[PDB]
């Protein structure tokens, strides 16, 4: 499937794409404001994620650091990034269907729209000013709004026993972004699309 990743923000982001144990395509690239990067993702890819990283410095060998979403210091991500990160998540060609969602379970750094570019489903978006409204205990110095599991490391926020309810913190993400997952057991906001759809992820879609 092809994904077009578009940076509509007024600042540079470093896009990242990984399935957690491997890069998707080149795995990461710098995107200046307006730039589009088209990647190819193998059919049957399960558990892929796309995110933006902010305020990165890399050297000639593609090693360095980002203030949000850093994936072990690499330009080309092999692993998932460090919260806070707004996430586009996808499982492709799973018994004839593609499944897509946006998640705030690992926090929020950059607003995002995640839409099919082919026919037969609708897109999802979380474009509210979560960083501006972020509760004081969740604000990350780096920039961004952390999830409560990251900050506090409790069974309730991390849903580690597999039983957890919504919280004051999860309700904050859900109030501003009803179409994104706000905690591990949130009522799913997954969208089912036809198998082998194509997609665009746009950072700062309302810019």
């Amino acid at each position: 499937a092809t994904f077009e990743i578009v940076n509509r923000c007024s600042y540079t982001v470093w896009a990242a794409a990984s399935k957690g144990d491997a890069a998707l395509d080149a795995g990461g690239r710098q995107l200046n404001s307006g730039e589009s990067w088209t990647i190819n993702v193998e059919p049957g890819t399960n558990g892929g994620k796309i995110w933006a990283r902010t305020d990165c410095y890399f050297d000639d060998s593609g090693s360095g650091i980002c203030k949000t979403g850093d994936c072990g210091g690499l330009l080309r991500c092999k692993r998932f990034g460090r919260p806070p990160t707004t996430l586009a998540e996808f499982s492709l060609n799973q018994y004839g269907k593609d499944y897509i969602d946006i998640s705030n379970i690992k926090g929020f750094n950059v607003p995002m729209n995640f839409s099919p570019t082919t026919r037969g489903c609708r897109g999802v978006r979380c474009a509210a000013d979560i960083v501006g409204q972020c509760p004081a205990k969740l604000k990350a110095p780096g920039g961004g709004c952390n999830d409560a599991c990251t900050v506090f490391q409790t069974s309730e926020y991390c849903c580690t026993t597999g039983k957890c309810g919504p919280t004051e913190y999860s309700r904050f993400f859900k109030r501003l972004c009803p179409d994104a997952f706000s905690y591990v057991l949130d009522k799913p906001t997954t969208v089912t699309c036809p198998g082998s759809s194509n997609y665009r992820v746009t950072f700062c879609p309302t810019a």
